[PDB]
């Protein structure tokens, strides 16, 4: 959604987009509105982007984030801005892999909401 | 560090001042070459600008500009020059959120130098 996006993530998340909204029961609204800063603590979104980041090897199955991979896959600027605020943000803390996520997204989106992007 | 900008404006912001400048690791001295037109486009100044907008609801999430937040918070003084400014320099465009704000902050400083204030 940010226009800071890479045009090749969008066919690149294609596969596991499908697969992750059918097993999350996700509908493409919920995703459209995280942009906005309307992000909701619900399975069908949270679970959604625990799933995507697994399908890119970014979450383990106890949504330990691996920082390194999801900081050098962001752009230049992203990537700085996004270095302090997850050393912030991580390690991810929560009662499952789902909430975990949304903490994240949150703690994320606290200090750079543009930063944080679902599709 | 224009001499318009209103005393009370350097009490008022503070505490944001101090948080955005810890959040963004930005110095002093980047935010006084600002009066002096010397802004680069580097996320530890242009991040600055728009967590000290943000801080005062000036912009949204995706850094667009409330236009009537910013008239309410400028002088009466500067009400009109504002407005001609902000209707050539607004909507904000860009590719994140900080780039958005620098692209503001080269607009304006395109014809009215001293309206861009920062502190
Ligand atoms: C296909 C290679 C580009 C991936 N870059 S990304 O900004 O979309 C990104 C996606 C997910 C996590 C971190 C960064
Ligand atoms: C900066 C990290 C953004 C991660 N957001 S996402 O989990 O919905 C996601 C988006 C795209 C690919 C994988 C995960
Ligand atoms: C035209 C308005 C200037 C905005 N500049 S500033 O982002 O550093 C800022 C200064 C003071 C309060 C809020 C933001």
């Amino acid at each position: 959604a940010p226009d800071w996006v890479p045009p090749e993530v969008f066919d690149l998340v294609a596969e596991d987009k499908a697969r992750c909204m059918s097993e999350h029961g996700t509908t493409q609204a919920q995703i459209d509105d995280v942009a906005k800063g309307n992000l909701v603590n619900e399975p069908s979104i949270t679970c959604y982007m625990y799933c995507l980041l697994e399908a890119f090897s970014l979450v383990d199955d106890e949504a330990n984030v691996d920082e390194d991979i999801m900081l050098g896959l962001l752009p230049d600027q992203l990537q700085e801005r996004a270095q302090s605020v997850m050393g912030k943000c991580l390690p991810t803390s929560g009662s499952d892999n789902c909430n975990k996520i949304y903490n994240l997204a949150k703690c994320v989106q606290e200090s750079a909401p543009d930063v944080w992007f679902v599709i």
